[PDB]
This record gives structure tokens, C-alpha cells and sequence, in this order.
């Protein structure tokens, strides 16, 4: 059950929700350990100070995109994060 951190990636990247105005969408990359793939759940993510525990499905395979809303848009209007799963091919 590794811990993982996200990348938290400023808007690009190939990465782009877009629809919704009044929500301010952002993308970010965990990299997830195979135990935590197969249990699928809580796990603990510390990144930029703040720690949050997401819990992933039961398993949860490479290009899962887990929507976190409230995460992402920060300051007013409350925005979604885009958690996308990176699994070693091994």
C-alpha cells in the first residue's frame, strides 16, 4: 500500500474539460501502486501541502479518471480536479 503524489499539471498537457463556466476544471497525474490497483481504497495523496485520501475502485486500471469536484477550481467558483491513474505496464 505505497503512498502516492499527485502532479497537480497547470491547464494543458493534452488535458482540457472546459465545459461548465462556473467551474474552473484542473488536471493531475497519480501515479498509483499495483496493491493499492487491486484493494482499491482510500488512499492517501500529499501533494502542494494538501493531503487527500480518494478512494479508488476496486481495480482500478491505467487511464481511470477519478473527478474530484472542489479540488481544481479554487478562490469562488468551486472546480472539479481530474485525477488520471498512472500504473507501471509491469
Amino acid at each position: 500500500m505505497s503512498t502516492i503524489a499527485l502532479a497537480l499539471l497547470p491547464l494543458g498537457s493534452g488535458g482540457s474539460g472546459g465545459s461548465g463556466g462556473s467551474g474552473r476544471d484542473l488536471r493531475a497525474e497519480l501515479p498509483l501502486t499495483l496493491e493499492e490497483a487491486f484493494h482499491g481504497g482510500e488512499r492517501v495523496v500529499e501533494v502542494a501541502g494538501r493531503r487527500v485520501s480518494v478512494r479508488i475502485p476496486p481495480g482500478v486500471r491505467e487511464g481511470s479518471v477519478i473527478r474530484v469536484p472542489g479540488m481544481g477550481g479554487q478562490g469562488n467558483p468551486p472546480g472539479d480536479l481530474l485525477l488520471v491513474v498512472r500504473l507501471l505496464p509491469h
